């Protein structure tokens, strides 16, 4: 259309259905393949779910092939075995990774008990940057505007890099290791803000009530390393989709705003 | 300076006027010749035809010449004839490009007629680099803080692209061209110098932002936070919504940079 | 940790000491020789003069030498003598350089005497870049958030540049020319904000009540080219370091939030 | 439902109908007597003609009477003549008084032409407690927030008074004296906030873009002079209704809020 | 000390403790008799359950005495039975009344079952000006800045009045309620913000995170009725015990203030 | 006009004098008899200095008296000789009331040797209203916005009362002295408020933040001053250095409202 895009829609499902229309649209017109394939920038956490199960659905009904596309993730836990139910790599193949015709040697993760883990994040940045950079980077954001284990006061152009968590996301994350903030890893390996920002194009899944003080913070204030979504201001072609209840602390008029340059860019002729 | 300088005066004939001699100043001052052009970034709407009257009349006068200085608009509507009335082609040659001693050929507008749109913006920023970029962009901003097609939302390093107007530009209503080709936030940014006219009240809550308040996406006009060359020039009305304290600042930079010794 | 940090101290003895023994700590682990040499970028004022006073007991305590050490300072007037008592070549000379075993070849001043001052700035650029760059950059903030001589509206990407002095750093600066502002030079050569930005790692001193609102700005308000301080937040790696006084105008939570990464950084097992 | 309401809907005749409608029923079911009269506050300018007109076929049609209604306007110009069309004396015959079944001396309008002015505002304040108050009193608010002539800087507790009209004023009310500015009257009397305040009920009625600010100001924000309409917030009973454009700088969330307050409201199971 | 005053402590505990100490205090130094009685205004929802639990304690311990104390509470749920284990008139004696020496005649509970609930409101405020009105009022305050059923919009000078419960109330009591929401009454009989604030003293107890927003709005931002505590800037003898945890969003300059003003006031030689 | 008026100044000098003139107008246009005296608040600190002068000026050059003149001063310390040279009695006398045609038993000040300080209070209160109340109080504020002892955190209703000093006013004023007495009675912002008409004098930069929070900010108890914009006919006068942090719409809506005042044809 010419700008950053924000896509209202009711519900959490909704959301979920049009992202995932949004990732199978963006690979199809590309058309991977063996030579060229696309490369694909995925989240964890509870945003992501419905997109990926809209995917796995898609799949199936031969709508999309995952067979030549890239993935890489934002993070992992350092010092998590890879079979622990509650490490991202056991996310993602439980949630995605093995309901799709995704190639294993294809799919990308930090490794969180790499050896040398300064040098496990600079590879990984290699990596991507081996690819061409990533097409499309799907992610979320928490209640306080983080995204990844980039947590507010995070540098607006950092990288992949180690994160000692903070006692807001230890206690967050509790929830999963048994309630037990001793149980949650201290650290992670995460891509920075910059990785997500070389992306060519990112697309931001975000709902509820409990995230609309961060929406706002990210569309209607200025650039702030304590929202770091706010970030995304100065990215070329982001989009968020955000269900009705993340809009409670945006301004009637900036709704309005955003929900005209959706009918418009669909009466365009172009 | 080293700053960035806000001009006030007190009302649209000065700043017109002052905008006038800035560009003839700096144009004189580089003295282009058919080997070395000057590249200058020009903008359309109101806001700079009093600049534009005064650049003819100083053309007249033979305080400048345009012989040598290669254009750049920011923007053209898809699909209008170039000799249509409402035309950005036809904006520029009426009130400005047929009044002066301008060649032709150092003309440079946006086709919105071109056979492949895409490609037309790639050449755009081509041509402009072909040049090694624009020395003077002139630019003026609306009451949202946007700069030409560049409205809220887009992103603080845009180029050129077709842009969808929104309703609130559309307003006939139907007869209007759905679509634009404009030059980016990032195209302009490229420019060695920026200078933006800024007047009237309806202007001030944009000037507040894009001088006193954070670099926003939602007021295009503070991506100038970021160039390393950027001058506003604005009447009395528009700093209303200015701190007293801002306002004196930056007259002051002004009387020091006057009197600097350099 | 993988943020910026804020490292908040009771007194302006305690940073002073704090931001010594940091850079004492940077400098012994690069571990400089006469091939390679540790780049440090160093300021003036009354904020760095304890980090000094406490560099220079170190120094005679032999826990560091500047003898393979490269220093760049941020500033000098344009016009002023060399030697004159108020340049800050003589600043830094009487307060640091004449104390400490570092080589005078070493010791890098922008001069504002040049023939062409646009020059000597584009030298200094290309001088600071011959080393591949300055690895630590210690600097002090004004009570509008300024640093250096790049005061509100200074470009967010400024480079080193001539440099016209506004009334309030000549009224604030008259003290030193017996409180006459036509003493004052009314010029200066200074590096830009983009400038301090290359370098590897940024520390900040920060002191006293008056600097509150600067740090507040700085910390917990958006990129604004009026508080040129807060250019900091798009830097890959910043410190800054406060006393409990320049917080006042901070969050409570803000403070808690940087007190718990500094604890959680001692903790994290790496 | 015990708190401030906003009613919003789309246009700015939905809202003017909207605002009759409630006049009617609050008279209506006040059923006023010789003895017992409504008492009613009113306001001039260009956002309460909409509900005049409603009322006028409201009257029309037999679904209210004016005969024991008693008015106060807020304001008048000073020395301006009576009956010239610019007057508030005037607008208020022209677009209303002139079309209902209301008795002459019932009317009561601030007198611009008095000797002692100063008099004349202290005995407007005593004729409305003489009635035991207004019972409902309409107002709009300008882009600035302003009430009546309560403009930015009145008191929060101002009385009736005489009031130096500002540049702005003149302005905006020349639209009103043909676009000659130089005849815009240069003083006024005025009710005060505080007047407006001591009001059983307060029904302000705000439309268009160019008063979203204002709105904001009135609903969001804190207490402030700069915005006297803030000071409804101080008020046992104050109801806003406003058309859709001018909500365009309240938060999605506040919209939401006072949608659900209508809607709750309503299906609360009580008389 | 002559302003505000803000006592931060650590925890909970502490706090629940710190408005039992100064709630039996100010009964002390009163020394209420049967022709001279203390008037006190309460509570309900979990904020002051510690200082209710201390209250017996040094009830039972003869450190404070309630023979001669009458209470006023803030709220009921409309159309709920007396005895229903959720009721205000059950939550009282099954967590305070039943456990302390008060009289069960000096106990004043809204009548949510009363046929006028007008009447019944307009009678409680009469009855609380009967006794010259309320010495010390303690209260809490929700996430959003609320007091009693006081919600964002009440007005800043509110009475006791029937208050129909908005979407949010009705969502976080439906936790007392089955989790559902249809279960929740849907109106309640509340004092207002002017019945609160009429009272000679009035102590807020606040804590955990999701309070340092409201009390942010409350301490240092303008008054404003969408955060309906901000209202106690006007009261003349206010005080606020919160814990560390619902500081956080207060500046620290603030925090350090209000602490320098309690060891002053400790340190003044006066008492 | 009909609404608060804020007056702009260039300088210090130049606001002083016109508050002094504003003062003598109002006393003047009053003409005051020993049966219907004028009844004026005072402040102290170093803000009503220059206006303390021209006023002294004025008295000499025969163009205002103050033997039918009672005045109210706005606190003192508690436990203090009025002998002392650091006492607000002292202050006033050596600043004012000594320069001066003006009755001794014209003079009230609190008396913060009072047995019981309480009473005092109340008293105070009960003398200003048994004239009458105050016609004119002159004030001026801190730059955390505080009037006197009316500090950040008090009742935007506070009455004459008992005050304990902040650790900031103990080490403020010990370069005019652990010695500092530890409490003051003073009156409260709705007892000042009672009056009138209320005049407020604010200079420096170090002042323009109150001035914005005064004028352009909602009523807020950190901001005591805001409290004015209550107040039925309240004037604040400000040098320039004061509005700084004011926007140029407020500084020329009240310049304008200034001109029109002077040209209205009343």
């Amino acid at each position: 259309p010419g700008s950053m895009r924000l896509i209202i829609r009711p519900t959490y499902e909704d959301i979920s259905k049009w992202a995932a229309n949004h990732v199978a649209q963006k690979i199809n017109e590309f058309s991977p393949t063996k030579e060229n394939p696309f490369i694909l920038g995925l989240p964890t956490g509870s945003s992501p779910i419905g997109m990926y199960k809209n995917l796995i659905e898609l799949n199936k009904n031969k709508k999309i092939s995952f067979q030549n596309v890239i993935t890489f993730n934002m993070d992992e836990y350092i010092g998590i075995e890879e079979n622990h139910p509650e490490s991202y790599h056991s996310f993602m193949w439980n949630n995605f990774f093995s309901h799709i015709d995704i190639k294993k040697e294809n799919i990308n993760i930090l490794n969180g008990n790499a050896s040398n883990l300064k040098k496990e994040c600079e590879e990984y940045e290699k990596k991507i940057k081996s690819f061409g950079g990533i097409m499309l980077f799907v992610g979320g954001i928490g209640p306080d505007g983080h995204i990844a284990f980039n947590e507010p006061g995070s540098s607006l152009t950092s990288r992949t890099r180690i994160k000692t968590l903070t006692q807001d996301t230890i206690i967050a994350n509790s929830r999963f290791f048994e309630g037990d903030v001793n149980k949650v890893p201290k650290n992670a390996l995460t891509v920075g803000i910059g990785t997500i920002m070389d992306s060519q194009e990112v697309l931001i899944i975000v709902n509820g009530h409990n995230k609309a003080r961060a929406l706002k913070h990210a569309i209607e204030k200025g650039v702030n390393h304590m929202w770091t979504i706010s970030a995304l201001q100065l990215h070329k072609n982001a989009i968020i989709v955000s269900d009705k209840n993340a809009t409670y602390e945006l301004k009637v008029g900036t709704v309005e705003y955003f929900n005209d340059i959706e009918r418009k860019n669909f009466n365009n002729d172009l």
